[PDB]
């Protein structure tokens, strides 16, 4: 039976840590149809990949595109990287449920203007009806269950609101949610105490689902926090991902050979434990005015009330107005910054550890982004993994394939067999790098040759019209 893709002629790095093999790759009907000597056999599509590596699609598992596949269908900054599917929903804050009216939280704007949808059920029908550029999987969001279930998202919640937001949980996960997420560093989240962050990952453990964590402090705070999202896994038995794990201020610089140690002691125990990084020693979030004076160079990626500051330093501004630095951010509020304040060496640290997948972190709305947004896949092949020699590239492609596949329970997907979806992603390993600078954010990576999502095209040349992504249901 005639071939619907075939790529030929390159070297397969399958996903499983394997040493690369010579070998062609053929897909059927969005799956991978076969893998050996196919120069001969007939397809309706081929690439040439000699010279080239033919991978699994990249999985981010750290994306806050929920909203994104209706406000910027094409997600071009996902597939010019490599990445075929994104674990959306991060940090806290989802795509559903939607807030009780008069219920915000500032974090909210890592998602964009998009009124949230009602449920998940909701928000994956919108899905089905217009299909995603790339799979989509997600998180439902801590803080989207409080502020749907408490009329007070700021107060200690009933007995009968915990059991709401467990309810909520629960319909969330039947509906096909992976797990939930959790913003303790940001507001409503960091109200919780343990009882009501136990009784959501009991919810989650008994449907084998993830409780994935921007934990409470990533600086001073850091390794109380990471033990403090452990005890919750400990206790319940809940899978648990450390979100962009990294540790922030000089102070600091260091602690995650702790938290590593503490993460290690838990999943020695046999409690699920991985993370995730992005390969930059800044972070980007929404601005906050109590850092104004403990972190220099904070730089600003957006600004409602000042839009023309994106791409300014704070220093700079305040400055520039004749007031201090904490003044000029309450200014700029609603705003978003860059915070230049880890080591890279302690980011290539993290990387290096055996539970580390790389989750980009992209906040796609940004007047002026991080430039992780278009390059965290393709800067660790070409900068940790080629330059700096971290790993091997097949170590690094199951870190990207393989280990998302298995830590968020995706089935026939994230590895290079017959049978698996035919997400792939084709790339030259001397070249592949990311473009994007802090300057230059969304220039495009180079060294990416094709990428396929369930066996259709969406790099060079995306679909003209229904896109082949589909929702990743637990
Ligand atoms: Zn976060």
């Amino acid at each position: 039976e005639k071939l619907d893709f075939k790529i030929t002629g390159g070297w397969i790095i399958d996903g499983t840590g394997a040493p690369r093999r010579r070998a062609d790759l053929g897909v059927r009907d969005g799956r991978i149809a076969a893998i050996g000597e196919l120069g001969a056999h007939p397809a309706r599509h081929a690439w040439d990949a000699s010279g080239k590596i033919v991978a699994p699609g990249f999985i981010d598992v750290h994306g806050h595109d929920d909203l994104m596949f209706v406000e910027k269908p094409d997600l071009r900054w996902k597939t010019s990287q490599g990445i075929t599917t994104v674990v959306v929903g991060n940090c806290g804050v989802s795509a559903a449920p939607a807030p009780l009216p008069g219920n915000t939280a500032a974090a909210l704007a890592l998602l964009g203007e998009t009124p949230l949808f009602a449920d998940v059920p909701a928000y994956f029908a919108a899905l089905d009806a217009q299909r995603p550029m790339i799979n989509v999987a997600a998180l439902v969001g801590h803080a989207n269950l409080r502020l749907a279930a408490m009329r007070d998202p700021q107060a200690a919640p009933t007995a009968a609101e915990q059991q709401a937001m467990q309810d909520m949980l629960q319909a969330a996960l039947e509906a096909g949610a992976v797990g939930f997420s959790t913003g303790l560093a940001y507001q409503p989240g960091a109200v919780a105490q343990a009882a009501e962050l136990e009784g959501l990952a009991r919810v989650a453990a008994e449907r084998r689902r993830l409780h994935t964590s921007h934990i409470r402090n990533e600086a001073d705070g850091v390794e109380a926090a990471v033990e403090e999202v452990l005890a919750i896994g400990r206790g319940t038995g809940c899978a648990t991902v450390v979100s962009h794990h990294k540790c922030m201020m000089p102070q600091n610089w260091g602690r995650s050979r702790a938290t590593l140690a503490n993460i290690d002691r838990a999943r020695e125990q046999g409690v699920e434990v991985a993370l995730d990084i992005y390969p930059y020693p800044g972070s980007s979030t929404i601005l906050i005015p109590e850092r104004a004076e403990t972190i220099d160079d904070i730089r600003i990626t957006w600004s409602t009330p000042h839009p023309e500051c994106s791409g300014e330093y704070l220093a700079d501004i305040a400055a520039r107005w004749g007031c201090d630095k904490t003044t000029a951010a309450r200014r700029l509020a609603p705003a978003g910054a860059i915070y230049f304040a880890m080591d890279e060496d302690e980011v290539k640290r993290i990387f290096q550890h055996p539970c580390c997948m790389v989750g980009s972190d992209g906040l796609p709305n940004d007047a002026r982004p991080h430039p992780r947004l278009w390059g965290s896949f393709t800067r660790v092949l070409g900068r940790y993994v080629r330059e700096a020699r971290l790993m091997t590239l097949e170590q690094a492609v199951a870190r990207m394939t393989a280990l998302p596949a298995r830590v968020f329970g995706f089935a026939e997907r994230g590895v290079l067999q017959p049978g698996a979806w035919a997400d792939v992603v084709v790339f030259d390993p001397d070249t592949v790098a990311d473009r994007a600078t802090w300057d230059e954010p969304t220039l495009a990576s180079v060294g990416i040759a094709g990428v396929l999502v369930n066996g259709a095209e969406v790099f060079p040349q995306p679909p003209a019209d229904g896109r082949p992504g589909q929702v990743l249901r637990a």
